[PDB]
């Protein structure tokens, strides 16, 4: 896609910043930037749409590449158009926001510079952040995240991607997404059809597979980490549904894992953890911190364990025991994932596209960091917070992930009742294990 110049691209700025052992850290000076499908897209010269609703304009997007030549990205207005504020090193989404027209959601990647993302490299690291959840209801997601896209968003390999990291493009994980409008700068209109229960959204040909490391996938009633490893790990355009993911009719006929190895405190067994006045009480605010344990304690070695530490109120609290027999410790391991699908009765697609290692394999290529927020217009976020899948029963392992009534998060439902919901992303820090805070 080509450069709409109607409306400039100012990145909010938002600081992290880099530990060192020992404790010290240094301030960066970040931006962030919205994906490139939230953005208006225009005809090149000209205010025509490119894309209303869930449908293209096929006279000026009569195939794939003439479509990427002839429609233009623009600038956002984060606030007023997103319901994105930032300031200092805090990030906020809000999930509904009416201007001239009703925006729901957002997603957004950190940027070194103007034109490209940070490539966080994660191995032997910890990332921590502080969160506030205390907003977000069933059926909602305050995720955040990474995915290997490319730091300059495709520019340097696709000359038909004019707009690159700078307005949000590139875009790919784990589910092979197809709901994307520009993939390898080509358009997505091809095969398009819309969605039954998105007026904003539908699916094409075209789909964007990478790998994901789920840091954080949450609302105040539950919340998970969860790996999902690829065949390979950066970005790779699929066609039709032999992409599998949650967007084509085989789930598990691609190259990714689009299910992952999960920790969620509640499936694994422990009902008070996470929660509303529980041991991590998600009323108040909270600190996340999320270690990639490599084999040999260096960079370089293979990616053996994931762990998870929380503080809040200054006590430092470790994850919670998985309590399921045969399924124990509290930590994201080789053996816990094995033991894990087995007794969920899941299929182990995890390890049949690579397992730890080949996730570890993608954080050494390095990872763009999403902060996002949304509604699940698949399957109403029930695999986070409710029963999953809602005919089977609640005392069977695996099933019961949190509280929500197996009803909630329809997201026409979402959108009319909680508006006003949003997520704040604070004080992130990346260092060596232990260094973020009162370790270990
Ligand atoms: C849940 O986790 C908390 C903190 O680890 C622990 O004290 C409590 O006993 C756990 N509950 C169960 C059923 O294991
Ligand atoms: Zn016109
Ligand atoms: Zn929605």
């Amino acid at each position: 896609q080509q450069v709409g110049t109607s409306q400039a691209e100012v990145h909010p700025s938002m600081t992290w910043q880099s530990c060192t052992a020992g404790g010290s850290c240094t301030t960066n000076n970040g931006k962030v930037v919205i994906d490139a499908n939230w953005r208006w897209v225009h005809k090149v010269g000209d205010y025509t749409n490119c894309y209303t609703g869930n449908t293209w304009d096929t006279t000026i997007c009569p195939d794939d590449a003439t479509c990427a030549s002839n429609c233009a990205l623009e600038g956002a207005n984060y606030e007023s158009t997103y319901g994105v504020t930032a300031s200092g090193n805090s990030l906020r989404l809000n999930f509904v926001t009416t201007s001239q027209q009703k925006n729901i959601g957002s997603r957004l990647y950190m940027m070194k510079d103007d034109s490209t993302y940070e490539m966080f490299k994660l191995l032997n690291q910890e990332f921590t952040f502080d969160v506030d959840v205390s907003n977000l209801p069933c059926g909602l997601n305050g995720a955040l995240y990474f995915v290997a896209m490319d730091a300059d968003g495709g520019m340097s390999k696709y000359p038909t991607n004019k707009a690159g990291a700078k307005y949000g493009t590139g875009y790919c994980d784990s589910q092979c997404p197809r709901d994307l409008k520009f993939i390898n700068g080509q358009a997505n209109v091809e095969g398009w059809q819309p969605s039954s229960n998105d007026a904003n959204a539908g699916t094409g040909n075209h789909g964007s597979c990478c790998a994901e490391m789920d840091i954080w996938e949450a609302n105040s009633i539950s919340t998970a980490f969860t790996p999902h490893p690829c065949d390979t790990p950066g970005q790779v355009m699929c066609t039709g549904d032999a992409c599998g993911g949650t967007y084509s009719s085989d789930r598990y006929g691609g190259t990714c894992d689009p299910d992952g190895c999960d920790f969620n405190s509640f499936r694994q067994g422990n009902k008070t953890f996470y929660g509303p006045g529980m041991t991590v009480d998600t009323k108040s605010k909270f600190t996340v911190v999320t270690q990639f344990i490599t084999d040999d304690g260096t960079s370089s070695g293979t990616l053996k364990e994931i762990k998870r530490f929380y503080v809040q109120n200054g006590k430092v609290i470790p994850n919670s025991e998985s309590t399921w027999t045969g399924v124990s410790g509290n930590s994201i391991t080789t053996e816990y994932c094995t033991a894990q699908k087995s007794l969920f009765q899941d299929q182990n697609v995890f390890e049949k596209h690579g397992g730890l290692e080949g996730m570890g394999a993608a954080l050494a290529q390095g990872m763009v960091l999403v902060m996002s927020l949304w509604d699940d217009h698949s399957a109403n976020m029930l695999w986070l917070d409710s029963n999953y899948p809602t005919t089977a029963s609640s005392t069977t392992p695996g099933v019961a992930r949190g509280t929500c009534d197996i009803s909630s998060g329809v997201p026409a439902d979402v959108e009319a009742n909680h508006p006003d919901a949003y997520v704040v992303y604070s004080n992130i820090k990346v260092g060596p294990i232990g260094s973020t805070f009162n370790s270990g």
